[PDB]
């Protein structure tokens, strides 16, 4: 019954900005890119295998699907084709990957309007 306190260095994009900052951010870009889906992608906390991604915020054309997106992040991470890789949403991978991101948004988006993803070598 012992709170494990995290290093304040370890904090996610969400943990670093305020709710109203986040809600505001979203409304701003959606006014400028109403055809795009704003996505936050970060390395899973406990993960040594895969590297840290240079950029973290992504505007995804609202037609693009999980299969394409996955492809895109692998390339951005410069993985070899034999590395295992998962993009996770609300902690779990995506079953339909021909489903376009705008559908996924509406079901999985966050209270603050962002869509949060996380990547790993294992599927949990």
């Amino acid at each position: 019954e012992w709170v494990n306190v995290g290093s304040p260095s370890e904090k996610t994009f969400k943990q670093r900005r305020t709710f109203e900052q986040r809600v505001e951010d979203v409304r701003l870009i959606r006014e400028q890119h109403p055809t795009k889906i704003p996505v936050i992608i970060e390395r899973y906390k406990g993960e040594k295998q895969l590297p840290v991604l240079d950029k973290t915020k992504f505007l995804v054309p609202d037609h693009v699907n999980m299969s394409e997106l996955i492809k895109i992040i692998r390339r951005r991470l410069q993985l070899n084709a034999n590395q295992a890789f998962f993009l996770l949403v609300n902690g779990h991978s995506m079953v339909s990957v021909s489903t376009p991101i705008s559908e996924v948004y509406e079901s999985e988006k966050d209270e603050d309007g962002f869509l949060y993803m996380v990547y790993a070598s294992q599927e949990t």
